[PDB]
């Protein structure tokens, strides 16, 4: 079952909700066993659930992180989608914010096969 | 490739400005000779200046296309970026709107080598928006 455009919208919105609450195990389950993540895009990809779990545990395990969609999820008819969102975090007690756009490709099992996050320091604020 | 993150933000913002004013020659000039456009993503990619020019001529200029960035351009360090924007146009005199996200990769000369637009009917409104 390759997700329809409508299903892609639901899956990606769910992902943001999982990041928002910080349920690492639930996030890792959304990925295919051999999925790849390029975050940020430009950096070498991480591969497989073990590396992806470590990635999320590192990024979300520490301080509290909040994430919210800032616009609708754009979905295609070939199981892919793109969405704009903002992440709010903390660095040594100081609030920070980042604007990101994630591009995802799902497989015929409704699992994320690949994820690419677009952002750089031009989208970051470490004093807000 | 060559454009820095800050430059990618400017180039992509300029692209929206040109689409908004409907300057087809200017838009086509932003593309590399071997560039490809996938719009909407999922459809067969078009390639080459002639096909790309035809694409824009067909989509723009008459009843009246306006485009506006709806959020910050997300830029990477490898000459790539992504941006959210809204397009307002007309269909047989009726106002419509479409929310889109374009992902672009620039070459070592500051030109668009690949453009991919994400959107489908779920992002469409043929009833005024
Ligand atoms: C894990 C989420 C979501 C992944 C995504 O969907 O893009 C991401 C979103 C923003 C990410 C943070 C951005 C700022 C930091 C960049 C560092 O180089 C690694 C630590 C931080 C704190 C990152 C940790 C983690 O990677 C976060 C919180
Ligand atoms: C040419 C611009 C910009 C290209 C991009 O940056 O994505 C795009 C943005 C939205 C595009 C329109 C979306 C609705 C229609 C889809 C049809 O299947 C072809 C005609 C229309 C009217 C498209 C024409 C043209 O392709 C437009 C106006």
């Amino acid at each position: 079952n390759l997700p329809t455009a409508q299903e892609v919208q639901g899956l990606m919105a769910r992902y943001i909700e999982l990041v928002d609450v910080g349920d690492i195990e639930a996030i890792v389950q959304m990925y295919a066993d051999d999925a790849t993540v390029e975050d940020p895009f430009g950096q070498p990809p991480i591969h497989g659930r073990e590396q992806i779990a470590a990635f999320y545990r590192q990024g979300l395990g520490g301080g509290k992180v909040r994430a919210c969609l800032t616009g609708p999820v754009r979905a295609s008819h070939n199981g892919c989608g793109a969405m704009p969102f903002r992440v709010e975090m903390v660095w040594n007690g100081q609030p920070c914010a980042l604007d990101v756009i994630d591009v995802m490709r799902f497989d015929e099992h409704g699992r994320i096969q690949t994820m690419q996050a677009y952002w750089s320091e031009v989208n970051l604020s470490v004093r807000e």
